[PDB]
């Protein structure tokens, strides 16, 4: 006997014992972990994301069997990248949990899996009473792990075997990963410190992986390139840091 309410217990716990019989139980009863009844009729989370969030030093041992257990039953892109709501975005995924808890080691498995690189997470248009739950940060993994202050998770995005993440890749507002940054600027030491950091390494990156396209001129829908964007909204510090580069550059 499996279903929601249980299979989404046995994974909030971890445990592993509690999944012997999950495979067979499914294939003779013609069911799949992408099935709508194996999500929650609210949000959306399978139990993908359930045993995302119920990590234990930072593990969770169903999430393996999981995967494979979805492989044999059925489409295993369509379980990883199955989307979410809650009150602050829509089309949330595994993938973007794995980020956001900063996790270096699942975000890399998902990756390895198939999960989709360039799903966005759009916000929802919520109330006062609720705010605080919401931060634009791109829609995008890459624009994410990069506002996050994430370095290590920004390169695997990019560099990985699997699925790389296109540094071109726009999100709703015509945002690319810079925009991005200039986005979650704010003039703190410490902030406009790692910002730059990560815009100069995404930057030149760009560079070499394509030469003769030019990052910093991808302007987005208000028509902006991100610099004209610091320039319009305040953020003196990386403003500052961009003009220096480009000079700099003979």
């Amino acid at each position: 006997m499996f279903n929601r309410p249980i299979l989404f217990d046995i994974v909030s716990r971890g445990s592993t014992a509690d999944l012997d019989g999950l495979l067979p139980f499914l294939l003779t009863h013609k069911k799949r972990l992408t099935d709508e009844e194996f999500r929650e009729p609210s949000t959306g989370k399978t139990c993908l994301p359930k045993a995302l969030l119920n990590l234990s030093n930072g593990r969770n041992d169903t999430i393996p069997v999981l995967l494979d257990i979805a492989e044999r039953t059925g489409n295993m892109r369509e379980f990883i990248n199955s989307p979410f709501r809650d009150i602050y975005y829509r089309g949330q995924t595994a993938l973007h949990i794995a980020i956001e808890r900063r996790c270096k080691h699942y975000v890399e498995l998902l990756v390895a899996q198939g999960a989709d690189v360039h799903a966005q997470a759009r916000g929802r248009f919520f109330q006062p009473k609720d705010e605080g739950g919401y931060f634009y940060f791109g829609e995008l993994p890459l624009s994410l792990a990069a506002c996050t202050n994430q370095p290590h998770i920004v390169n695997y995005l990019t560099e990985n075997p699997h699925k790389k993440a296109d540094m071109r890749r726009q999100d709703s507002r015509g945002n690319t990963v810079l925009h991005a940054l200039v986005a979650i600027a704010d003039n703190t030491r410490e902030n406009t410190k790692f910002v730059t950091k990560m815009y100069d390494l995404l930057l030149l990156k760009c560079a070499r992986l394509f030469p003769d396209s030019n990052l910093e001129a991808v302007l987005n829908n208000d028509g902006l390139s991100p610099l004209m964007m610091a320039a319009k909204t305040g953020k003196i510090g990386i403003f500052q840091h961009i003009i220096r580069r480009e000079v700099t550059d003979e």
